Parts: C-alpha cells; sequence; structure tokens
C-alpha cells in the first residue's frame, strides 16, 4: 500500500536521525570503552552479573536493520550501556567514570533529539 510505504519512509528518516544521534553519543566515548561487547572470553562471569549486555556496535547493527521503532527504544539501549557499566564496575574505576561522563554529555544530545523527533513527527 501507499500507507505502508509512507510508514517505511518515516522509519527510514527516523533511522537517519538516530544514526546521527548515535554518532554524536559515540564521540563522547573517545576511549572506546563502550564500542564493543564486553568479551565473555576475558570476563567469563559477566552474564552472571549483567543480564542484558549492550554496546555501541550492537546498537549500530540494530539501527541499520531499522530495528528502532521510536527514540524511546534507542534510549533504552543507550541507558543499558551506562547502567550495566555502573553496576559491574566500582565507583573508583576508569570504566565507571567513563559511563558517568557519557551519561552527562549524552543528555544534551538526547534532549534535542527528542524535540526533533516530536517536531518532525
Amino acid at each position: 500500500s501507499m500507507e505502508q510505504v509512507a510508514m517505511e519512509l518515516r522509519l527510514t528518516e527516523l533511522t537517519r536521525l538516530l544514526r546521527s544521534v548515535l554518532d554524536q553519543l559515540q564521540d563522547k566515548d573517545p576511549a572506546r570503552i563502550f564500542a564493543q561487547p564486553v568479551s565473555l572470553k576475558e570476563v567469563p562471569d559477566y552474564l552472571d552479573h549483567i543480564k542484558h549486555p549492550m554496546d555501541f556496535a550492537t546498537m549500530r547493527k540494530r539501527l541499520e536493520a531499522q530495528g528502532y521503532k521510536n527514540l524511546h527504544e534507542f534510549e533504552e539501549d543507550f541507558d543499558l550501556i551506562i547502567d550495566n557499566c555502573m553496576k559491574y564496575n566500582a565507583r573508583d574505576t576508569v570504566f565507571y567514570r567513563a559511563a558517568v561522563r557519557l551519561r552527562d554529555q549524552g543528555g544534551v544530545v538526547l534532549r534535542q533529539a527528542r524535540r526533533e523527533v516530536d517536531s518532525i513527527g
């Protein structure tokens, strides 16, 4: 149908906007601490601690399959990155501190993304 196509154009454009959001969030992680999945070869107990692992490469795979229906779903995954790190790692670690800084800096980007998603529909 023409409506299914219109819907698919909206999703594609949402995907375009989320790709730009993802790039901007990932720049706030210059150390690449959150770039890839935590390695289960190197942290064999990880899944005993963290039930829903997340990382920027895994988000990008979902993104490019147009697997985010709305900004809320994308933000859920970003929040998993931060929240998993802040539980697994102690306060006095470079990892925890990197998560705090990503959360704080990403806030600004996500604030304007929400306005853009509502504004453009």
